């Protein structure tokens, strides 16, 4: 199964960076979402999500087919709470009816990143819509409930080693979790993106609790919060090092990242070889707008 990218009819630098910015301002607008967290988070995990159903085994899944327009991705209940990404990146796909869905998809994660101070992530345009029936199923997306082991052979499916996936994990400084999506609550809830998620798995007083939905997590007297899976990155000491390697380091941790999350966009993608260069889109604050 092979997925070529085909660039949006005509399309060049110009017109994404447009929907960047659409992305971009909206971002800026609609502050109020989540009690003024914005919609950053939410549009990175849902970037992740509609990737991180990828399978290096046989080609399924992954951002290119822009599946998660489909009721059985749309309502995988591990996406739940991603609606309002959807629904962010709505008025934005009806400007720019052009732009393929898993091009959408994609550019608001790296959109969010980038706004919030993050690294600047390249992206590649060409995803093309394929039908219902290419789908995944249900299930592909990671438990939280679990360890070290279990989040090692996971991003194994991804194509993601050690450092790939501490880097990835790293986004887990932004947002919280919310009960009624995860059955998980909390969190720092910010949205400037940093490498705190690891500073905090090193320096905080972490206590074991149990939540209002019977789950355990890892929670702090400073009002954070760390998923069980979070916490391996700790516990393992092939991760722990990494950790304090990007607690220590956040130009590290700013490149690893954007490595690691352009190729989680990126997974299940022939890129012909005359297709354009990665895109680096500025950022409203670089154009002055
Ligand atoms: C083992 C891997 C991971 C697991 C188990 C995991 C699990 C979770 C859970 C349970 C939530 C809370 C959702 C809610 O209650 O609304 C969350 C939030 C989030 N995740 Fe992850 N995640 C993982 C990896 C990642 C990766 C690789 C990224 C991106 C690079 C990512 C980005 C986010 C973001 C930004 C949020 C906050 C969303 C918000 O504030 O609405 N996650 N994830």
């Amino acid at each position: 199964l092979v997925h070529v990218a085909s660039v949006e009819k005509g399309r060049s630098y110009e017109d994404f960076q447009k929907v960047y910015n659409a992305i971009a301002l909206k971002l800026r607008e609609d502050d109020e979402y989540d009690n003024y967290i914005g919609y950053g988070p939410v549009l990175v995990r849902l970037a992740w999500h509609i990737s991180g159903t990828w399978d290096k085994h046989d080609n399924t899944g992954g951002s290119y087919g822009g599946t998660y327009r489909f009721k059985k991705e749309f309502n995988d209940p591990s996406n739940a709470g991603l609606q309002n990404g959807f629904k962010f990146l709505e008025p934005i796909h009806k400007e720019f009816p052009w732009i393929s869905s898993g091009d959408l998809f994609s550019l608001g994660g790296v959109t969010a990143v980038q706004e919030m101070q993050g690294p600047k992530i390249p992206w590649r345009c060409g995803r093309v819509d394929t039908p219902e029936d290419t789908t995944p199923d249900n299930g592909r997306l990671p438990d939280a409930d679990k360890d070290a082991g279990y989040v090692r052979t996971f991003f194994q499916r991804l194509n993601m080693n050690d450092r790939e996936v501490v880097a990835l994990m790293g986004a887990h400084a932004l947002g919280k979790t919310h009960l009624k999506n995860s059955g998980y609550e909390g969190g720092g809830a910010n949205n400037v993106f940093t490498n705190e998620f690891y500073l905090n798995l090193l320096n905080e007083d972490w206590k074991l609790e149990k939540n209002d939905a019977n789950n355990e997590q890892w929670d702090s007297k400073s009002g954070y919060m760390m998923l069980p899976t979070d916490y391996s990155l700790i516990q393992d000491p092939k991760y722990l090092s990494i950790v304090k390697e990007y607690a220590n380091d956040q130009d590290k941790f700013f490149k690893d990242f954007s490595k690691a999350f352009e190729k989680l966009l990126e997974n299940g993608i022939t890129f012909p070889k005359d297709a354009p260069s990665p895109f680096i889109f500025k950022t409203l604050e670089e154009q002055g707008l």
